[PDB]
């Protein structure tokens, strides 16, 4: 498990800046060889399938810690939002590389988790599920600010200011 | 000519056959175009060429529609539909387009991306009263419009993805 773990952390902060490392770029970041990633991950895809699931386990897990339905909403979805943002732009790199969500096991396993999101942002409040896509949309635009090296006060701001008002105002 | 007519041919079926089949080969794409496989290496001679060459062909695509759609002619909300439904009609390709630059690390690509990616911006900003970070309403803008693809493939009709992305560019979602 541990190993397993170092190899994951490893390709999340890997591929997040360089999508196309070399799998002995990924196991020197690991501290292990490339045997080692081979031993559990015989194939490319196999080890990028796993570094998704874990990133949504990840995800998961910072939607649970940030307990979205406790206390007022706006201090609620910014908990969530800072602690969506720390996971970085490999999310951007699970959610867009062709392969990865291309599994329909995966695909459904990615669809679970952020009920409760759903639930806030029902009781904050259009076709069915819109609120939910437009949350991950503005998240989505905010890893690709935080990527600018955008800080992440003013991303979360962003966010908060496009989820209650858009980002234009008609005549 | 022949040559033009057949590279069009295989861009055409890497947009149908790759937005709903991700890892598909450039052989099955080859077949879907008509042409043999050794006939796409031709003009593809590996698959990530082909993937480079789909991506400027739909930014291409782009914007042409932005410029079709005649952003400045009358009322500034009309011409941002038809913004938004010039740019949702390009279809659910543009999904697998979109973040290409990044994933194969291809700088040139994310040249390419540049050219054009400001009219966007023009049309949100002179269609505002008011006045975000550098680059915010461009992203948001093409967030939006792929939960619009996304929603789409969920069978989601396309009058009801369009007035939902121009609510949500206008008015958000949630009040607090
Ligand atoms: N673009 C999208 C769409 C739906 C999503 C659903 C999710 C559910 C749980 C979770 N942890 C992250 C999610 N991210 C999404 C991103």
């Amino acid at each position: 498990e541990r190993t397993r773990r170092a190899i994951l952390d490893a390709a999340m902060l890997v591929l997040a800046d360089h999508p196309t490392a070399a799998l002995g770029d990924i196991a020197a970041a690991a501290g292990v060889g490339r045997s080692t990633v081979h031993r559990y991950y015989p194939e490319r895809t196999d080890l990028l399938r796993a570094l998704a699931r874990h990133v949504h386990d990840l995800s998961n897990a910072a939607i649970e810690r940030a307990d979205p339905t406790s206390g007022p909403v706006d201090a609620a979805l910014r908990r969530v939002v800072e602690s969506q943002l720390d996971l970085g732009p490999i999310v951007l790199f699970v959610y867009y590389e062709p392969s990865i969500l291309a599994d329909p096991e995966l695909a459904a396993y990615f669809d679970i988790g952020d009920e409760a999101i759903v639930e806030v942002l029902n009781r904050a409040s259009y076709p069915p599920g819109w609120a939910r896509r437009v949350f991950w949309a503005l998240m989505q635009a905010g890893y690709e600010a935080a990527k600018d090296g955008m800080p992440r006060h003013q991303i979360v701001d962003a966010i908060m200011t496009s989820l209650t008002s858009g980002i234009i105002t008609l005549p």
